[PDB]
Parts: C-alpha cells; sequence; structure tokens
C-alpha cells in the first residue's frame, strides 16, 4: 500500500500549509491512516499535526485531526456539525518533548477503520489506544470537507491549533493499515529507551517502580514492578522483574520474572481506561511489590520486596499482628488451618509444620519458596486466569496445576493477612537467585512489617553497616545489619505527620548519613545521622521543591567524581504543585560542614510532562543512568498505560545547568 500523499521536511511556526489540491477527494472509502514523523519547536498550546475540515462559516465542528498537548498527550478528533457527532480518542503521556536541550523526533499515527468502527493511535512503536465508538465518523461521513492542511485545522477561514515544529515526514493513506505495519512504521530512536515493554518476556502489559543499580563488576542492573491488572498498587497481581546490561546501558537482557507467585498466570490484560471501569481490580493474586537493591562488601547482591498475600492490600493489611509467634525464644511464621479460627500452627525447623497446641510435628511442611507438602508430596491448587472478551472482567480456574502456597487464597494453611518483607541473594550478580527469606518480626510481634522505600540500600563506609530504607505510615524504619546481613534490626523514628516516607540514603562523610524522603506536606524532608544511623536529627526540608501533599518517591545517589572540586550527590524528583510532573535532576555539592550546596539542576523534558517514581545510578564510565515513570502515576486520568517507563543516560555536562 502506497500513500496518496507524502511530504518531507515541512517547518512551520503556527501558520500551517494548505495541501487541499494534493488531497481533495482522494479518500475514496473514507478510511484513513496518517503517519507523522515530527519534532516540536514549542510544546505550548493545543497543536494539530494535520487537519481535514469543512472550512466554511458555521462548519467549525466538521473536522478530523491528530493533536498534541503540552503534557505529551496524543489524541485525535473526528467531528461532524449537522449530525452532532463528536469523537475524541487519546492517551496521556504518548510522546516526548525535549531531551538534553533538543527537540525530540517522535513518529505517531492514526488509523480509522469503518468496518470495525475503531480509531487507533500509535506513538514511537506503541499502539497507545484503540477505541470503538458508536458515533464513528470516517472522512466521507463528515459533510462538506473542503480543506486539507498540515500543521493546523481550518475552521471558519482561520487556522486553528497551529503546529510549531517540523513535519519531517508525513504520509496519508486512504485505507486502514494493519496494526503490525503501523507499529513498525512508528518505531524510532525513542522506542529503544524502553527496557520493559508490554507483553515482553514478563507477560505484563504494565510496569511501575523502576530501580537501577551498578554493581562492582561494571554490570548495570534493573528491577521493576510488573503490574498485570493495570497499574493499581492494589488489589492486583504484581511480580518483580529484572534486566541487566554489561555494556554501560546500551543493550539489556530480555526481562526475567525474579520474584513471582503463580496462583495467577502472568498474562497481558487490556485494563479499561474509562471513568468507573478504570477503578476495576482483580480479586488479587499473591504479590511482590516495591523492590530495593544493595550489593554487599563481598559482592553478594541482595534484593528486598514487600510480600502481600492474595486479596491483601496495604489499606487492608492488619497493623496489629506480625504473622509470627515466639516459641522458646524463636520467631516462627504462624499458620491458620482452613476451618480454624485460631492460628494453631507454626513453621519450625526444616519447614516442618508444628501443631502449637501439642508441640508435635504434623504431616505438613513448607519448602523454601512457601509451597506446602503433606507427607513429602506437594499439595496443589489450580491457577487463575483473568479475561475480558471485551467488556466484562472474568476470573477463572484455567486448568494449570501449581503448588499450594501459604500466601494463596486457596491454601489449606494460610499466613496472617498482612504485609511482609522478603529478600533474596545472588552470587553471580543477578544471573541466579536464592530462595526467599522473610524478615523476622523486627517491629515486634504485634505490629506489621514496614513497607520498603523503593530504590537502593547502602553500606556505610566507616562501620560496614547495611541500611535498607522503609516506613510504616507514621514512622521512618531504617532497617540495618551490623554483621554483613546475617541478622537484621531496625531504628524506628517517629515523624511529624503520617508521611508515606519512602526514603533513600546518602553518605556525606564517614559516619554521617542523610535520609531523604517523601512527606505529606509538599516538601522533601531529610533527616541526619552522625553515628552511622543509630540516632537521627529532626527533619529539615529542601527549599526548592514544592509538590502536592500526596508527594512522590525520589532517587538520590552519591557520585564518585568531584564536581567543581567537591563531593557530589545527585537527586531525581518531580517538582510541581499541579501533579507528578516537571522532573528535575539536581546536583548537590557537599560543603566542608556537611551541608549541601544545591548548585545545578536539569529539567527532564517540559514542565507539564509527566514524571513520577525514578531511579538513578552512576554508570561505570561515570555517566548517569535514569529510569523513570514518564507519566503521572497518581492521577486517575493516567492509569493503565503501556510503555511509559523509559531509561535515559546523561553526561555530567548535560546536568550542570541553571547556575
Ligand atoms: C482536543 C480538544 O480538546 N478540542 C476541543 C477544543 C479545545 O479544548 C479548545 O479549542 C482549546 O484549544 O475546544 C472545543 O470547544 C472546540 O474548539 O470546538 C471542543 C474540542 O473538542
Amino acid at each position: 500500500e502506497t500513500p496518496v500523499l507524502e511530504k518531507n521536511n515541512v517547518t512551520l511556526t503556527g501558520g500551517g500549509e494548505n495541501v487541499t489540491k494534493e488531497l481533495k477527494d482522494k479518500f475514496t472509502s473514507g478510511d484513513f491512516t496518517v503517519v507523522i514523523k515530527y519534532n516540536q519547536s514549542s510544546e505550548k498550546g493545543l497543536q494539530a499535526l494535520f487537519g481535514i475540515s469543512n472550512s466554511k462559516p458555521g462548519q467549525q465542528n466538521s473536522y478530523v485531526d491528530v493533536f498534541l498537548r503540552d503534557n505529551g498527550e496524543l489524541g485525535m478528533e473526528a467531528r461532524d456539525t449537522s449530525s452532532n457527532k463528536n469523537n475524541l480518542v487519546s492517551r496521556p503521556a504518548s510522546v516526548w518533548g525535549k531531551y538534553k536541550q533538543e527537540a525530540v523526533t517522535n513518529t505517531v499515527a492514526v488509523v480509522a477503520d469503518s468496518v470495525k468502527k475503531t480509531y487507533s493511535l500509535y506513538a514511537n512503536g506503541t499502539k497507545v489506544v484503540e477505541k470503538k465508538v458508536d458515533n464513528f465518523l470516517n472522512i466521507k461521513d463528515i459533510k462538506g470537507i473542503d480543506y486539507y492542511m498540515l500543521g493546523g485545522v481550518k475552521r471558519a477561514g482561520k487556522t486553528a491549533f497551529g503546529f510549531n515544529g517540523t513535519l519531517e515526514n508525513i504520509k496519508f493513506f486512504n485505507s486502514a493499515l494493519d496494526e503490525e505495519t503501523v507499529k513498525k512504521m512508528t518505531t524510532n530512536a525513542v522506542t529503544g529507551h524502553l527496557i520493559y515493554t508490554a507483553n515482553d518476556t514478563t507477560g505484563s502489559n504494565y510496569f511501575r517502580i523502576p530501580v537501577l543499580y551498578t554493581f562492582s563488576n561494571g554490570r548495570v542492573f534493573s528491577s521493576i514492578d510488573a503490574r498485570y491488572g493495570g497499574t493499581h498498587d492494589f488489589l492486583n497481581k504484581i511480580n518483580i522483574a529484572t534486566s541487566y546490561s554489561d555494556d554501560n546501558g546500551k543493550t539489556w537482557t530480555k526481562p526475567k520474572l525474579t520474584l513471582a507467585f503463580d496462583d495467577f498466570a502472568p498474562v497481558p490484560l487490556e485494563w479499561p481506561r474509562e471513568v468507573g471501569g478504570r477503578d476495576l481490580q482483580i480479586s488479587g493474586g499473591a504479590t511482590y511489590i516495591d523492590s530495593v537493591i544493595v550489593e554487599k562488601k563481598n559482592k553478594q547482591v541482595l534484593m528486598f520486596a514487600d510480600v502481600m498475600p492474595a486479596g491483601v492490600s496495604f489499606r487492608e493489611a492488619t497493623r496489629k499482628d506480625s504473622g509470627y509467634k515466639q516459641i522458646d525464644g524463636n520467631y516462627y511464621l504462624k499458620l491458620r488451618k482452613q476451618g480454624d479460627t485460631d492460628y494453631n500452627y507454626t513453621i519450625r525447623e526444616n519447614g516442618t509444620v508444628y501443631d502449637d497446641r501439642t508441640n508435635r510435628p504434623t504431616e505438613f511442611s513448607v519448602d523454601k519458596n512457601f509451597g506446602i507438602k503433606q507427607n513429602g508430596n506437594y499439595l496443589t491448587v489450580e491457577q487463575y486466569s483473568v479475561s475480558f472478551e471485551n467488556n466484562k472482567k472474568t476470573e477463572y480456574r484455567n486448568g494449570t496445576k501449581v503448588h499450594m502456597n501459604i500466601f494463596y487464597k486457596d491454601a489449606l494453611f494460610k499466613v496472617v493477612p498482612t504485609n511482609y518483607i522478603a529478600y533474596i541473594s545472588s552470587n553471580d550478580h543477578g544471573e541466579s537467585w536464592s530462595a526467599p527469606t522473610l524478615l523476622p518480626p523486627i517491629m515486634g510481634l504485634n505490629r506489621n512489617a514496614p513497607y520498603l522505600g523503593p530504590g537502593r540500600g547502602i553500606i556505610e563506609s566507616s562501620t560496614g553497616r547495611i541500611l535498607i530504607p522503609s516506613y510504616t505510615g507514621k514512622e521512618s524504619a531504617f532497617i540495618y545489619s551490623d554483621d554483613n546481613g546475617a541478622s537484621w534490626k531496625v531504628k524506628v523514628v517517629p515523624l511529624p505527620s503520617s508521611w508515606s516516607a519512602e526514603a533513600q540514603f546518602v553518605e556525606l562523610s564517614p559516619g554521617v548519613i542523610q535520609a531523604y524522603m517523601r512527606t505529606n506536606n509538599g516538601k522533601i524532608a531529610y533527616l541526619t545521622s552522625k553515628d552511622a544511623g543509630t540516632t537521627w536529627s529532626a527533619p529539615e526540608y529542601l527549599k526548592f521543591v514544592s509538590n502536592p501533599s500526596y508527594g512522590t518517591q525520589l532517587s538520590i545517589i552519591n557520585y564518585s567524581q568531584l564536581i567543581d572540586g567537591k563531593k557530589a550527590v545527585i537527586l531525581s524528583t518531580p517538582n510541581s504543585t499541579n501533579g507528578r510532573k516537571h522532573g528535575q535532576i539536581w546536583i548537590g555539592l557537599i560543603n566542608d560542614d556537611n551541608t549541601i550546596d544545591w548548585r545545578y539542576h536539569h529539567d527532564v523534558d517540559y514542565s507539564n510532562y509527566g514524571y513520577s517514581y525514578s531511579t538513578l545510578t552512576e554508570l561505570p564510565n561515570h555517566e548517569i543512568g535514569l529510569m523513570f515513570e514518564k507519566f503521572d502515576s497518581w492521577s486517575r486520568n493516567e492509569l493503565h498505560m503501556k510503555n511509559v517507563v523509559p531509561y535515559i543516560t546523561f553526561k555530567i555536562e548535560d546536568l550542570k545547568k541553571n547556575l
């Protein structure tokens, strides 16, 4: 199939270009595909890449366009005045604006298919949306089309939605092209910045909570939440996926599921984005959520994550029970057998399940990956799938048999419905991993575990103390080990208010560490310890970030090279009171007195573009890796979007801006 019109290198500054002669009545069937490779000179205002309209007086609601907003939303309109049919199809956060001070080339497309009555939009290799509409209009359905233009829409003799930039290449076809052809046509350099993609080797359509870490051997490692039933924190099914690079982040391994349950199949699901329907959740698979990575002195790598039993959400988890008993001074994970009210059982030595009323072993045991055996044989349960087809959610037993697990809703023995922390270890830098270990009840028997602060942990240089950041909702919990991670303890620091205090650490000088964290007051807080984390200062606040009350996670890392003759820290966060937007990377130089001079910053894209959770690492060549949620992950308008967690690289000279 060849285009009815192809144009190259059309630079426009809001005035558009008439192409009526070269497109008039060429859309025989009425269907269309338009593929546009462009870059914007300015993101301001509502801008049309092209417009097909009735330009006559009174016919201002008779047009088709593809549009861009200042927040990266890609959409299309198809409207007819006399039928009063107004179709708008879009998805937030579909395009990129600028990157390292330069306009980004995107390639987008629209397909209108009369037989299916669907409009489809594509950006940078991804089908960002396909929607069937009852009031479907093709070009022939709109009355009195007489004007076709690039970079605007002709409404009552005036150019509306003027485009500012260059249409590097634009192709108009008079048919609906197939999905695979259009994905291929829109694939470009931007496509290559995704490490995790929808329905890759994770099986997940969605992702959140990226983490980057550079190991001692030069390997750059990533982990992420693979979130299967939309991007909901809860209820959902979530696994932790991983992917790594041995060439300074240029190429990455196909992602693997590293922490995953199998009560639910890890399947690609088309989660609804409509008002109302977008609130839909599955009934909940067992879940791993919010990963934290650290490399030990001995090069062993640890990964932590929160563990959620099936159907248990952070909102519903009981705060008054750890899920453990103490018996003869040992902490044993406790179990309730189906049909009991009390928790009468414990997992003791060798995974043997004991009846605590009699202090005798039962027929039952639990292996290192939480699977239940009876007399040495695995009990099983049937896996669940989720499906739509293509309007109504169904959960059903799918014919696959998996091991019965103490975290599953169909288990004969179940854990307390609360949150836990698990960790795993690797001796080959993330190629293979141990079985999980649940953290003992460090908060006490009658409190739930803390919640991890996603990102990294650190090794404090003077003592060797390992620090893992977490929070409870009213306190900071700094989890630590003084024996190279053989045993874990905690410092609980009460906070001014009920902050979701996701934190990250930096070391200023030997023994002096600061914990930077999310608050509920709009500011980033930092607490200071001068005894390697044993005691902490009252909070102080950065003076240059102002965010909404809900706040967002941040990333801060130490940097190994001097900047302006000084030891440096590097911080990533959104900075906007309007939402999770206006991503910034800040360089802080450490003063002789261990205060920080926040001297430089660089804006990641335009200020109304989305920016939520993020993660920084120093690459082995001293460049900076960044992976981030390129959307607003709090907004109810930006839920359940595919392919929006990119990875980018900066030289320090790219970052040394604004002073
Ligand atoms: C993509 C989009 O939102 N288009 C809408 C526009 C713009 O909001 C404003 O023109 C601001 O540029 O406003 C309309 O009232 C209009 O012009 O008929 C409805 C239309 O659907």
